[PDB]
Parts: C-alpha cells; sequence; structure tokens
C-alpha cells in the first residue's frame, strides 16, 4: 500500500500482481479526484481545481460513473461491436451512477516514464473508464496508463447556442484531467513532457477536437486516433438549440427564455434528464460537441484547412470492415442481399446523409455504379461486402485519409495503419473481419490476461503474438515518437522484424497493414477514397 | 497452265500461279471477273444490274481497275488503319488505273464443294481497293475460296439527298450484287453456295453488320466475321446526307433548289471533278457513307437490332488492345507522356464534339476524367497516354462490339468474341504501343507466311509465322462449319473457344499466351453502356 504525496494531499494505492510471468507488478491509484463535483450550481459550468484534503485518502475502489442510461435509445451504429453484443456484461460496470464522477485511475508500473491518457466512449452518452484495465499495457510497455471519467450526455454536452449554456462540458473535463496530469504526475514517476493521448470511436473524435483547440496549448505532445475523426457526420452537433427545446418540453419547462429554461434544468434531478429518450436524425448525434468559440472556435473542417493547430504528432488508422451494423437485416439470409434491396439501401443512404435537392438522381446513380462488381454482377452474396464497404469508406476511411493528408501537409509526423484481424467471437458471422472497435483488446493486452466479460473471445497463440506487437508499436510511439526506434520487435517468448513503419506523406501515402501477414503498402483504396474526396463534391454542388 | 471455267454469262480463263512456300499448293486466280454492268453514263447514282453476256472466251488474268478515289486528299486519319496511313505512298501504287468501269471481282481458287469467304475492304467509305490483299495464302492453307471485290466508294457510291432523286447506299447495293453473282455462279468454280462467309475490317465490318440488318441480303450468305467494326459507331452511318450533298454540289457546279435538278447536273460532270472536291465532315463523323433511306437500312442500325429483326446469322466479333493509337498523336514525341494540364483539354474536346449535349456536360466531363485516371499512380504522366488511348478505344470500338455481341446473343444466334494482342515490329511505331487498328489483317491473310510486302514491311519472326497459322485456322474453321474449334485440330492446342453469352461473356485472348477470359474490361464497358445514358 504505497503512499504518494500529491499537490492536493496524499493517496494510497495497492500492489496487485498480474496473472502472467513475463509481467511485473503494478501500483494502482483508482479514484483520484481532479475536479470539484458538479453536484449543485456547478452544473452546465466549466470544471475547476479540486479541494485539498487533510490526512491520507483511500484510493483503492473504482470510482462511480457519470449518469447514463444503457438500456435506452442509444445510437447503435456508433457503438463498438463488443459493447452492443455484451450489453448486459457492460451494464454491470455502470451501476453506481452519480454526479460525483470526474475521478481518475492510475496504473503505475514497477528517465521518467511516459503517460498515456485514454479517452473512452463509443458514443457521447455511454460508457465508463473502468472497463479498461491498463495494468497489462502499463507493465509491458513501462508507461503510466491513466483512464478517466468525464460528464456524458445531457449533463456534459447540453448547449443552447448562447452564453447561457455554451456546451462542450465533457471536453473541458478532459482538458482539466490533462492539466491535473501536467502538474501532478512527477510524484508518481511520470514525465510531464511526454504525455500521450489516445482513444477510439467517439473518444478519437475528442482527440482530434482537442488538437484543434487553444485551451490544450501545452498540455500534451503526441496523439493517437484509432478509427475516429472530427470530420465525420456524427462528430459535432450543428443543431444544438433544436434538440435542447425538445428536451426542455419533455422534462416539463420549455420556457421561451434561454436563461429561464437552463435554470429550471438545474432544479431537476439527474435521473429525470438522463431518461428522457430524445432521438436524433439518422447518422447524426443529439448531444455532443457544439461549436461555441472557446473549445471549438468555428468548425473542425475550416480549422484544419487554415492551419491553426500546434503541430502535434499523430497515429491514425482504421479497420477493415466497420459498417458491420450497416448490413444487419440481411445478415441471416442464405444468399446476401437482393438487387431489389441493394438499390433501396443505397437510395436511403443519400436522403438522410446528403439529401440535396440540387441534383440527386445523378449522385444516386453514380455510387450505385461504383460500388458494384461488374465482373461478378449477379453474385448477390457479395452485395453485402459491397454495402458494408460503402459505409466504411464514406464514414471512416475517407475522413481518416483526409485528416492524415491535412496533418502531413503542415510538417508533422503522421503514421497510418489498417487493422486486419479479429477474434472468433460467438454471434458474429465468419465473413466479416475487424469490426469497429476491435483493436481495443489487442492494444490493452486482453489476450495476455485471458477471457473477459466484455471480450468472450477464445484467444489463441496468434492473438497473443499480435497483442505483444500492437502494444509495442503503441508504446514506442509514446516513448520517442517513432514506432520503430526505442524498442525492437522481438518475440521475447514472426514477420514483424523486417517491416519498418514509414511516415504518411501526402504524395506517397504509405501505411502499415497490421495483421498476421504485415506489409507496408502504398495506397489504401486510392480509387474509392478519391471518389469521395474529388468526384462527389462536383456532383451535388 | 491456264484453265478455263464456264459461267452463266460466258467463259473465263485463269492462271496457275504457285506460292513461294513448299507447304502450300498452287492456286488459280480469276482476276477481273465482272459482276455488274459498268455504270459510266446515266446509270450513275442507280442500283446495279446483272452484266451482259460476252460471246467467246474472256481473258481474266490482270488485276481490274479501281473505283475513282482521291488518296492524296483530306481523308479521315483516325478511321484508316495504321498500316495504310504509314505507307500511304506504297498503298497508292495500287489505285492508279482509277476508272468508273470498276465493279469487277477477283477469285482465288485453291487446288467436295469448298466454302467462300467474300472480303469487304475499306478503312473509310471513300478509299481503298480489293487488289491490296492477295488472298492466295489464305485460300491454299485453309482450302477455301477467297473472293475480293471492288465497289463504288465515296461520292460515286454513297451520295444521297434523302428524297427519291438519290436514295443512296449505292455501294451497299453493289456488295449485295457480288453476293448474288457468287450465289448464282460459284458452283462452276467448285465453291459451295450454301456456306458463303462474309468478312471485313474497319469500314468493311461496318457494312458487314449493315448487310445483316437488311432484307435485300436475305438468302445470300450464311455467316459473318466482323473485325474491329460495328454499325452503331459515330462513323458508321451518315445522318445528315443533304447538308454534305449541297456542300459538294455548290462546290462543283450546282445549287439548284430542286433535288432532281441537282442530281441530273451532277451526272453531267466528270468522275474526277466530283471525287477531288475536298469535302470535310465533322470530327469522328463521315461525310459520304451509308444513310437510312428505307430500302437497304429501313429505320436505324440501333433500332433494328434492338427489335430483333434479322435472319439469325452466325457471327464472330473482336477488337484489339489499343486501336486509338492515332488519338494520342500530337503528344507522341514527348519525354514524359502527356501533361496533366493537357489531359482535361483532350477529354473536354472529346466530350465537346462527340456528345455536345446542352442538358448538362459539366457532370459528364468530370465523371469520365475521374474514371480514366490511375490514382495509384496519379503523377506518372507517361502512363496518362495509356489512359487517353484507352478512352478512345473503349468508346469507339470496344463498347459497341460488346453491345452488338450481346444483342446478337439474346436473340439465339452463335457469337464468338476475341481480343488481339500482337503486332508486327515496324520502324516508325513506338515500342509501347500494341495492336493498333487494322493490325490483325497481315495475320489473317498469311502475310508472314510469304514474307514482308510493300504494305507490310515489318520483320516477321518465327512467332509471327506461328500466330498467323493459328489465326488463319480459326477463320477457316469458322467458314467451314461455324465452330472455330471442331473441324481442324490446332499453348493453342488445349485452348477451346466458348460462345459469347450475355451473362457468361467469355472470349478468347489471342496472342503469345492464349487464355479464355471471362469479362473484357467489364468495369469500363459497363460505364459507357449503363452509367453514361443516366448522365
Ligand atoms: C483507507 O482504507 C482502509 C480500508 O481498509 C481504512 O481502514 C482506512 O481508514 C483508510 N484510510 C484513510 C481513510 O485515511
Ligand atoms: C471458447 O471455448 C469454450 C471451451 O472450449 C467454448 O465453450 C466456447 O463456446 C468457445 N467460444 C468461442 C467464441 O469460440
Ligand atoms: C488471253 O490471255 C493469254 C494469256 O496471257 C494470252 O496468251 C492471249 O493472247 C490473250 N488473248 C487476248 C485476245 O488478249
Ligand atoms: C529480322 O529478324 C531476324 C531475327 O532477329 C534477324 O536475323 C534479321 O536480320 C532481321 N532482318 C531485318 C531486315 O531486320
Amino acid at each position: 500500500f504505497p503512499v504518494v504525496n500529491t499537490a492536493y494531499g496524499r493517496v494510497r494505492g495497492v500492489r496487485r500482481e498480474l496473472n502472467n510471468e513475463i509481467l511485473g507488478p503494478v501500483v494502482q491509484f483508482l479514484g483520484v479526484p481532479y475536479a470539484t463535483p458538479p453536484l449543485g450550481a456547478r452544473r452546465f459550468q466549466p470544471p475547476e481545481a479540486p479541494a485539498s484534503w487533510p490526512g491520507v485518502r483511500n484510493a483503492t475502489t473504482l470510482p462511480p460513473a457519470c449518469p447514463q442510461n444503457l438500456h435506452g435509445a442509444l445510437p447503435a451504429i456508433m457503438l463498438p461491436v463488443w459493447f452492443t453484443d455484451n450489453l448486459e456484461a457492460a451494464a454491470t460496470y455502470v451501476q453506481n451512477q452519480s454526479e460525483d464522477c470526474l475521478y481518475l485511475n492510475l496504473y503505475v508500473p514497477t528517465g521518467k516514464k511516459p503517460v498515456m491518457l485514454f479517452l473512452h466512449g463509443g458514443s457521447y452518452m455511454e460508457g465508463t473508464g473502468n472497463m479498461f484495465d491498463g495494468s497489462v499495457l502499463a507493465a509491458y510497455g513501462n508507461v503510466i496508463v491513466v483512464t478517466l471519467n468525464y460528464r456524458l450526455g445531457v449533463l456534459g454536452f447540453l448547449s443552447t447556442g448562447d452564453q447561457a449554456a455554451k456546451g462542450n462540458y465533457g471536453l473541458l473535463d478532459q482538458i482539466q484531467a490533462l492539466r491535473w496530469l501536467s502538474e501532478n504526475i512527477a510524484h508518481f514517476g511520470g514525465d510531464p513532457e511526454r504525455i500521450t493521448i489516445f482513444g477510439s470511436g467517439a473518444g478519437a473524435s475528442c482527440v482530434n477536437l482537442l488538437i484543434l483547440s487553444h485551451h490544450s496549448e501545452g498540455l500534451f505532445q503526441k496523439a493517437i486516433a484509432q478509427s475516429g475523426t472530427a470530420i465525420s457526420s456524427w462528430s459535432v452537433n450543428y443543431q444544438p438549440l433544436k434538440y435542447t427545446r425538445l428536451l426542455a418540453a419533455k422534462v416539463g419547462c420549455d420556457r421561451e427564455d434561454s436563461t429561464e429554461a437552463v435554470e429550471c434544468l438545474r432544479r431537476k434531478s439527474s435521473r429525470e434528464l438522463v431518461d428522457q429518450d430524445v432521438q436524433p436524425a439518422r447518422y447524426h448525434i443529439a448531444f455532443g460537441p457544439v461549436v461555441d468559440g472557446d473549445v471549438v472556435p468555428d468548425d473542425p473542417e475550416i480549422l484544419m484547412q487554415q492551419g491553426e493547430f500546434l503541430n502535434y504528432d499523430m497515429l491514425i488508422g482504421v479497420n477493415q470492415g466497420e459498417g458491420l451494423k450497416f448490413v444487419e437485416d440481411s445478415a441471416e439470409s442464405e444468399d446476401g442481399v437482393s438487387a431489389s434491396a441493394f438499390d433501396f439501401t443505397v437510395s436511403n443512404f443519400v436522403d438522410n446523409l446528403y439529401g440535396y435537392p440540387e441534383g440527386k438522381d445523378v449522385l444516386r446513380e453514380t455510387i450505385k455504379f461504383m460500388y458494384t462488381d461488374w465482373a461478378d454482377r449477379d453474385n448477390g452474396e457479395m452485395r453485402r461486402k459491397t454495402l458494408l464497404a460503402l459505409f466504411t469508406d464514406h464514414q471512416w476511411v475517407a475522413p481518416a485519409v483526409a485528416t492524415a493528408k491535412l496533418h502531413a501537409d503542415y510538417q508533422s509526423p503522421v503514421y497510418f495503419y489498417t487493422f486486419y484481424h479479429h477474434c472468433q467471437a460467438e454471434g458474429r458471422p465468419e465473413w466479416a473481419d475487424a469490426a469497429h472497435g476491435d483493436e481495443l483488446p489487442y492494444v490493452f493486452g486482453v489476450p495476455m490476461v485471458g477471457a473477459t466479460d466484455l471480450f468472450p473471445c477464445n484467444f489463441s497463440k496468434n492473438d497473443v503474438m499480435l497483442s505483444a506487437v500492437v502494444m509495442t508499436y503503441w508504446t514506442n510511439f509514446a516513448k520517442t515518437g517513432d514506432p520503430n526506434q526505442p524498442v525492437p520487435q522481438d518475440t521475447k517468448f514472426n514477420r514483424f522484424e523486417e517491416v519498418v513503419w514509414s511516415k504518411f506523406n501526402s504524395k506517397e501515402k504509405q501505411y502499415l497493414h497490421i495483421g498476421l501477414k504485415p506489409r507496408v503498402r502504398d495506397n489504401y483504396r486510392a480509387n474509392k477514397v478519391a471518389f469521395w474526396l474529388e468526384l462527389v463534391p462536383h456532383l451535388h454542388n
């Protein structure tokens, strides 16, 4: 039970030991506050510094999670596959919901060590940071993995568009946890000048929105964005006042005055606000990051094109097939999806995503022709793989390449990768590969610790080898900034020895094809990526 | 030896010229056999008729005169074959005795009934002759009777006004007359009037397909081989015949408002006055050519095949790798292909003078620019030639060939498809180009089996001789029974040619490494046939 004196008092951890023999013991400080709780009048206000406590504080038990409703109407497509499949197992973690969230979990192993802050969340109104045990990652890579809880949903992202409720309260909590780390990690042994930030899904969009901000000026140095970006359709909210008024009407006080409505919402209880069941438009979000002027000044799209950011390092990537939830109705059919429904599915994809009345018949017919296999036009079974790739390319792959190019034009080291592996789960078909959010088990060393309630995968030796490689690639980035130099790719127990990860250049757009058969490719779907970035903007507008 | 064969109109005497090879037997050549009454006078601009019988024995030993033409004028460069345009001076020695007393017929009888393979020459509709191709090697190797003819070309055989004064299609009516003459007299020479194959290239194939879509040639021939040509191209038929007829007439001597008066005066002028008048059509279009009138081609070459109105002949279509080699001609002597600033210039010009639709060309121009790009190698520059060349090959030749093959197979009829992939090593041709337009003609006629000629000065290696024997076997086998695989055994040994079905679009990859592929340019072909009409 080591005691480490911080700048706000003293805490006490534990010395829990991992189940492996090649991993040393770690010291865990679970439940370290980093902001005064927004229990009362602090709701819909930015966080502040914590209050110092006398004596020594218990830090052993996992902290309570921010209020959320895991059995409501959450956006299903945004969530990772393992979150939706194992919903009952994931609901056990979020049981002690309370507004006294905003705690911090530290996993210190046993020069100053690096720090790796993890921004959780598949959507903007679900999840908690207790699901990810970073003890294995911290011990293997000799880094200090830290996971946090931040306000979610209405409580942390409600905005009206005016000064009454600016919004982005969840983003300010993430910045506050970075400021706390920049001032208190030296005692635990970390280095405040080598702070790495990483996430996945909606957390990855928070990483990119944190980069294009002035509040996070000199807090962290590097960044990782796994299967996420800040220019997707479901990244930022462009209709904040509309969804607030629907919420205000449902609770009971839809006052005309913006200030009056906000004050009433502060009077109501937390559970009443969370369980209101407000549903947004398809492929969008209801409550999320809102452009206000402080955190996100004007627009994520405009911000990167104007070159206004502090030039951080980056490590972007995507998976093979992430639109696995785009094709779900035709998932138990003997032979794929029929041509009657392929046209209807593609047609619906355009109204609720483009919907432009300035010429749509040409746009609808152009993408029907391109996402086809004219050499095997009447296959039928592979129309699923084509429809799955239509959603993956448009929503994930194309924005990731556009972000990598914009971050590499202004000189900044950028590393691109594609994940081509998954574990044989229970309820997933054998034709899909590397669904959304499937890189998390390997980056956190799940196969090296065994099966988990969230991951019922039966990991073989090949899955163990891949995890020891992904963690090595990720950790080397946090140590020096290049996934190759500080640590070699040795078995320590293999085609990973001879491969060198090269930078992503705007004209030589190389990447690393992570998998069981790695290879440094040259261009990821250059035909389909260029279709969405070059041709499509010339069709509707 | 000078054998004599009696026909229905008289007697003719041939020659027994022996070939330069040992594995080929001697052939008998009846050069200059008439098949229509010579239309010198008022018979101009009128359909032909049967010849007049000649008493005694007629001599058929020397090659006949060619129809009037202007081979040193402003001919369509793109339409003509590559071997014709390069050796324009060597090809002009054949067309020297130009006279209106053309419409003769050349026969090459080898040494029970043998098939007949009538060859329809022509790269454009106003040039060429039947003497350029010596079908002695093809006749001796395949044991068939090869026939080459001369028909009226250009103004004298295709001038039309759209009225009854001059219907047009006079050149087409002459080709049918040769078939009618062959179907009525080839029995004496030893041929089989029930197995008459017709084949051609370039503008010969365009009038092969037009002969299928007609009622005049109902029970005359049986099969058809179309090499690099269709009836649905831009330069296949003429849709504005009156505009060019008025342009020609006003240039020569006449601007009479009445159509009949203009036709009568044109008959008064000499043949050389009309031919050498230098009338130029629009780009990728023809000035004097086949025109829809109602007698030969009733309604439209596109409409007729869509309604399934023909007599269900066997067919054999094909194309080459790159035939638009003349499309990329100005930027042919540059260090690094074509510049990206000149790529969208030729594509915009291609859309400008070929579609020209005021219903929105901005979307069409950007779509075909993006389709024909190599984003994996966006900055190659030299490779941009291979995509500009392939843009013209796909639009003009490959897409109509596949559309014609499908439409002739939906209505039950055998169709065979091929793609040529070999060429002769010339002197003025670039090393990267492959199988330009008309580069399959030397192989089908067995030129390498006899040696390089004036028209084809390429140095033919041992592979070219091997390929020519195979190509002449497939063509001969088709003309014998209709199946290029069965009658005569032949990596060509184990290769079998499969029919072209509309859903199983198999073809043959003729070349040094034969294969039976499944979909030729499926992505690009389906772009022109399906997406473009929606744009
Ligand atoms: C820390 O936790 C232990 C629980 O075993 C408790 O006994 C102890 O009093 C705590 N120390 C504090 C609150 O300072
Ligand atoms: C994992 O293995 C156990 C024991 O063999 C089995 O019961 C279970 O179904 C397996 N699960 C998967 C996803 O393969
Ligand atoms: C016919 O041709 C033969 C062979 O060339 C020749 O000997 C004969 O004189 C010719 N007859 C006439 C009338 O020209
Ligand atoms: C033709 O090619 C052969 C084979 O390489 C060579 O021996 C011969 O000299 C060549 N002749 C000419 C005229 O190029």
